[PDB]
């Protein structure tokens, strides 16, 4: 159950995800997963970042889910569940702006 997950914010808008993530107290990698605004069946991983060029900012990554079963951001790297995907990206930055660190505070 992905809805049981504390990092799953469900049906919130992209603007709302940015409002929650653009809090000065959020370190790099603060994140949440929400439904995509327009892609049916896809989730969206919203992640905070920070650098001297952009300062505090937010990145969004589409998470696909196949009827065939797998969840992924890139088709080359798939998982059996959204939870496993989140766990993998909490250890590997790979192509993301930062590895996932802590769940976005309400
Ligand atoms: C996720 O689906 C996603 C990925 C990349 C960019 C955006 O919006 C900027 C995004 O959020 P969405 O709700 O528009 O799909």
């Amino acid at each position: 159950s992905i809805q049981a997950e504390e990092w799953y914010f469900g049906k919130i808008t992209r603007r709302e995800s940015e409002r929650l993530l653009l809090n000065a107290e959020n370190p790099r990698g603060t994140f949440l997963v929400r439904e995509s605004e327009t892609t049916k069946g896809a989730y969206c991983l919203s992640v905070s970042d920070f650098d001297n060029a952009k300062g505090l900012n937010v990145k969004h990554y589409k998470i696909r889910k196949l009827d065939s079963g797998g969840f992924y951001i890139t088709s080359r790297t798939q998982f059996n569940s959204l939870q496993q995907l989140v766990a993998y990206y909490s250890k590997h930055a790979d192509g993301l702006c930062h590895r996932l660190t802590t769940v976005c505070p309400t």
